[PDB]
């Protein structure tokens, strides 16, 4: 029924380590089946996840875990390497409960730039909920270094972040363009456009960027909860397009989907939520 942070955080990050290196070690042929609905899925997906999921469940066979793609454990313990024994400097040890946890998982974002070798855009993303609440977010990027950044509630890892632009700079995917939509924000801006959704929040994250606005519903928990955690972390805001907390359901079966978009800012950014606000105060989003 219980576990210390520090072995589950070991765990976790022993699963994530794994995984990008699975992911960057990876020479054969890529082979790309498409899902019921178009979208791009392939071995090395499912490879990672499997990965995450053998490595998380071999310590805690109970816990509640919510992956992207179509498969769950398997590999066998002899196989998975042994966890790390990290201790985390200030950070308290707490003692906490396996049921109390959800775990979400994106084995591999941005699946189509992977494919189409934008290899910056790929990220490994492992969130993690106590109680509802969101608690710890990892990422990696594997083709950078595997570098992975973290954090466990208000602490967080060592991060490189670039000089602060001054502009303050919007990020978004060509695809979709919200350049119109902003064209009335009251200071100096600019657009940075980026594929991958774990990737323009990283950017936030290192100083690349200020505001990630996402009215759509494209995102799902898997893509936002690890870098929410560090972002708001780092003092920056993680919410819907009104404002509101993005809600993470239990349980796969009920939808993954922020129905209500995304919109992320920077510390910096945080005094235009009143104007990202009255941008979409008019948005009704539809699905289908
Ligand atoms: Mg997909
Ligand atoms: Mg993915
Ligand atoms: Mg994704």
């Amino acid at each position: 029924m219980q576990t210390s942070l520090f072995e589950f955080a070991n765990v976790l990050i022993t699963a994530v380590k794994e995984a990008s290196y699975s992911i960057s070690k990876f020479k054969e042929e890529v082979e790309i089946k498409y899902k019921s609905d178009g979208s791009e899925v392939t071995q090395v997906d499912t490879q990672s996840q499997q990965i995450i999921f053998s490595i998380i469940k071999n310590k805690y066979p109970t816990i509640n875990i919510i992956g992207e793609e179509d498969v769950e454990n398997g590999i066998p313990d002899n196989q998975l390497p042994t966890i790390t024994q990290l201790s985390f400097g200030s950070l308290e040890n707490k003692i906490i409960n396996i049921n109390d946890i959800i775990i979400y998982v994106d084995p591999l974002d941005g699946t189509d730039c992977y494919t189409h070798k934008q290899y910056d855009s790929v990220c490994v993303l492992v969130g993690v909920t106590y109680k509802g609440k969101p608690m710890i977010g990892i990422v990696s990027k594997p083709f950078y270094n595997n570098e992975i950044t973290f954090a466990i509630e208000n602490y967080i890892s060592s991060i490189s972040l670039q000089p602060l632009n001054d502009k303050i700079i919007f990020v978004c995917s060509k695809k979709n363009d919200i350049q119109h939509l902003i064209k009335s924000f009251p200071d100096p801006y600019e657009v940075k456009y980026k594929g991958g959704s774990g990737a323009k929040m990283m950017a936030i994250i290192h100083q690349e960027a200020d505001i990630y606005y996402h009215p759509l519903i494209q995102s799902c928990t898997w893509d936002t909860l690890a870098a929410q955690v560090i972002l708001e972390a780092q003092g920056g805001i993680v919410c819907d397009i009104y404002g509101n907390p993005l809600c993470y359901p239990s349980s796969k079966k009920e939808s993954m989907r922020h129905k209500k978009g995304v919109l992320c800012l920077s510390p910096r950014a945080k005094k235009y939520l009143p104007y990202m606000l009255s941008i979409s105060k008019t948005i009704l989003l539809l699905q289908h």
